[PDB]
């Protein structure tokens, strides 16, 4: 844009963002087994719920303010944080492709205010759609994966599942972001070789491992965790990976993160030459975030007996609440990068390198972030337990 | 003249440039990067050819390859340099011989029609350093001010008669030029224990590669007449194929190129070279040249001494500018994971016209 009430901005919000970022992660894979691949954007769902946010009251405002994080933006009112987040996105939706997908879609003569329209419209781009779930739904679900399909550009296809939509469904949310980038030091397929993958527990398998020596932000922090950055064409996004020392666990490097000492890292990074290998991986997933919210302090806004959303009115029946909020992610990471593999080779001339240079061998599983610098906003995080193919 | 005892040329010329580089090359440690222009040395060396005979005529045939093609192969190297200086390739010759000696008419007259040598006098037997600083100016103009050097000190003495000397010189603009910008400095750690400070150039782009046998890299950067260009080897991350290049492999991993797109890392560097042709031709075959008392050398007023070469070569983002000279002295005394290999040549007659090894680029 860059031109009820519970309670630079940018840098504020990032940091809220940022905790949230964390501790859903930490819920998320601590619900999980290790050897499973996780993948998600925290910066849709705290952007599709602040869009939300816009239509609740009283309770509900109250504690989506809270969950996700919002109200540590001291002496700030609720109505504040879209000013926040309308400055954040202009920034963010400017070879670094960030298309987000997130809408709100119900019907059943569900009128959504005005205001509400407009600053959806306005602050976070976002069409409140009226859709027929009432007389057909297997269309309704259909149209919202085809949208979605169509902003992803093919990828990301079933968000919504099947059975979750049918006559009963009020207002159901859909969000994502999606990301299509050039990697700034390509790998050469030339030297892609299958090696082993050592798993969580147990299993050796053979991942595509792919390699290249360059020169990276790295540092080794404590517990032997290695740290790395590497970055897309144009210095704004990175990918940071945390490699822990094999007699750590990756499950402890997640307990313990907390996102102060995710910066501490960061800045103890410097230029350096180094060996990276490092597996290609696809990793998608996708979820209803209800029941993990729910468990996080998100209750009303779930409850036909407790929202309070005066955004939506419906003729006569009020009890307008929140049926479903799904969300999906996909990467697919290569030696070119986020995007087509073209057979772009790599003939580097001329280079007698240092013996004694770092090594980073991502041969066991590790963390990813996708990290968005200026800003220092968190769009995607991860767990790259298993690439065996 | 006295004692006569295109491609098919080009084919003897790459021969002889490859027979060169290896005896070269054994005589240098890989540490050290290598320059010449094969071409050079061939023209100056061809050119004393008019003025020997007998044993020495057949040697120079046997061991720049000319036997695999007398007289005729002067009107040959006219025709393949006619075909060839004409997007700055030049080149220039020139006979210096001594004032009081009347040199042979028909002699001078093949030199200058077929080579566009002309003969000019210098007083070599009475005010001989003057006259050696003499021919070094005329190279230094003809190379632009880069081969400067080429005549040492003590070679030219008062019984010098004729210096033959030659000229090539290249500037030519890459048809992708790399960006200046995104050239990066970086140290380069030298097996000499040390660490030299380097600056590479990348860019991104399609040009002919091939990962030929043994993982060895072959890459082909164009210059802007598409008819220049420069060859680049690289060993999967050495001697080797130097020690297996012949114009047969050469010529077969050309062939097998492909159109690809790449991302290219490339040093911007300046290497210069400079050394006696002597012992190493004298050990190809050709003895009887440099020995005074076997030199047949009728046609020209008598043995030749030392021939000197040097060489120039500049690789940055707009392109390259070589340059080279041999001098033939005929009676003054005698005196004197990091390297890849690099030819530019001139595709449609296929003359290697500079060839070396660049292993420092700090």
């Amino acid at each position: 844009i860059c031109t009820c009430i519970y309670r630079r901005r940018v840098w504020e919000l990032s940091k809220a963002n940022s905790r949230f970022a964390t501790t859903f992660y930490q819920h998320l894979a601590d619900s999980k087994n290790d050897n499973d691949n996780i993948f998600l954007s925290p910066l849709s769902i705290s952007t599709a719920f602040a869009m939300t946010k816009l239509g609740a009251c009283n309770d509900t405002l109250q504690q989506l303010m809270e969950v996700f994080k919002f109200d540590t933006i001291s002496e700030k009112t609720s109505d504040q944080i879209h000013f926040f987040f309308a400055k954040l996105n202009c920034r963010l939706y400017r070879s670094s492709k960030l298309v987000s997908a997130n809408r709100l879609f119900g019907d059943k003569s569900l009128t959504f205010n005005e205001t509400y329209q407009d600053i959806s419209e306005l602050v976070y781009g976002a069409k409140l759609q009226p859709l027929d779930f009432k007389e057909n739904a297997e269309q309704s679900r259909a149209a919202i994966n085809k949208w979605v399909s169509n902003k992803t550009e093919g990828r990301i296809t079933d968000v919504i599942p099947s059975e979750a939509i049918n006559e009963l469904t009020v207002l159901v949310l859909v969000n994502t972001i999606y990301f299509k980038g050039l990697w700034k030091s390509k790998f050469s397929p030339e030297n892609t070789r299958k090696e082993l993958f050592y798993k969580a527990d147990g299993e050796s398998c053979s991942a595509s491992m792919m390699y290249q020596e360059g020169k990276f932000r790295y540092r080794r922090v404590a517990e032997g965790t290695q740290v790395l950055e590497l970055p897309f064409k144009g210095d704004d996004i990175t990918m940071v990976l945390i490699l822990p020392k094999p007699e750590k666990s990756l499950a402890k490097v997640e307990k313990e993160l907390t996102p102060e000492v995710l910066q501490e890292w960061l800045d103890e990074l410097e230029e350096m030459m180094l060996v990276v290998h490092m597996p290609r991986f696809r990793i998608e997933d996708g979820f209803s975030l209800k029941e993990q919210l729910q468990d996080m302090g998100l209750v009303d806004l779930f409850s036909p007996e407790k929202s309070k959303l005066p955004g939506i009115v419906a003729e006569g029946r009020d009890d307008l609440y929140v049926s479903d909020a799904f969300h999906k992610a996909f990467l697919e990471v290569n030696e070119e990068g986020s995007e087509a593999a073209a057979s772009t080779a790599v003939v580097i001339a001329g280079r007698s390198l240092n013996p004694n240079r770092v090594t980073f061998k991502a041969n066991r599983p590790f963390l990813v972030f996708i990290r968005e610098v200026p800003l220092n906003t968190i769009i995607f995080m991860g767990r790259v337990a298993n690439p065996c193919v």
